[PDB]
């Protein structure tokens, strides 16, 4: 009960993760490059890696697979950033 | 002085390579990797570094490599980690 109260504080930050994300990239400037399946390509490895924890099991297995998700959207949207950064200043 | 560096580090990248193929084929499916799992990952980082081609410059080439660098490690400490949590359950 508590337990899925948390799932839910996560789930949630990791939409915003994923709105920032797509919102990064869909920053139209062909400049920048970015492939048209980028975001789902990269998403669903984020997605696939987090999934391992269903073999943990338990709320923890849970728990983990959420905050690795979030993890590595979060990395995910800081090396957008700095891609973009290390592009302006070029 | 540049090209000598990046050899340095593309010699790092097949290390990595080699050390996260072979945790993930330490066969025990208790660990449960799927079958393209591998592949699957290292073709997305692959896809992140390749940005790099729009820096360009000397500049652009290193951070290309380094990045691909950084990744690579990481997905061996994401592995390590992830087996560690497994064993302890």
């Amino acid at each position: 009960g508590v337990h899925q109260k948390i799932l839910v504080c996560i789930q949630n930050e990791i939409a915003k993760s994923e709105t920032q994300i797509r919102n990064n990239i869909s920053s139209k400037s062909i400049d920048y490059g970015f492939p048209d399946d980028f975001y789902s390509k990269q998403r669903l490895a984020i997605h696939e890696k987090c999934m391992l924890y269903i073999n943990v099991g338990g709320q923890r297995g849970e728990l983990l697979m959420n905050q690795c998700e979030l993890s590595m959207l979060q990395g995910l949207d800081i090396y957008i950033q700095q891609y973009i950064e290390d592009v302006d200043n070029s």
